[PDB]
């Protein structure tokens, strides 16, 4: 007994976090749908929208750093970008929840906001996989599904800052 593979354990915490993401917008979800949200226009729609590209091309970035070589039984960057992709995530659900709560449109609220629960969604098994590569010397398959589910976080990612009100 006495395992110490307490070293790379910063993307289980990171899968936590974006489990705990889900969960906040799940809430925001149903207020939404309620009429609650968070509708104080101090934050502009244009500020939220360009926050939201941003905070898309953050977590891309890194996510990158995830893909990049393999976390052999024990890695720092590993755990470091896992907390990256977290904090970008957060980043993006904030900034999608804020342009849901600008909007009186009852459509475009739930859309940015399910693209934004999209993105965690598929960063979530992007982190899960990574748990798993994490365990793997350079394991092929692993890295293979997990460029395809970092991907899907970028579709996502890119999709939601589509799906943004801009229509003039």
């Amino acid at each position: 007994g006495i395992d110490p593979f307490t070293g790379p354990l910063e993307m289980d915490s990171a899968l936590s976090v974006v489990q705990n993401l889900e969960k906040d917008l799940q809430e925001i979800k149903a207020a939404a749908r309620d009429g609650k949200l968070k509708p104080l226009p101090g934050e502009t729609m244009e500020k939220c929208t360009q926050d939201l590209g941003n905070s898309t091309k953050a977590v891309s970035s890194a996510i990158a750093k995830l893909l990049g070589e393999i976390a052999q039984g024990n890695e720092n960057y590993a755990g470091i970008a896992a907390r990256d992709v977290a904090g970008g995530l957060r980043s993006l659900a904030q900034a999608a929840r804020g342009v849901a709560a600008l909007t009186s449109d009852p459509a475009v609220q739930a859309i940015v906001l399910d693209t934004a629960s999209d993105v965690l969604d598929k960063a979530s098994s992007l982190i899960e996989e990574a748990k798993k590569a994490s365990g793997h010397p350079g394991d092929p398959e692993s890295q293979q599904r997990l460029a395809q589910v970092a991907k899907a976080v970028t579709q996502a990612l890119n999709r939601c800052v589509s799906c943004l009100p801009g229509q003039r």
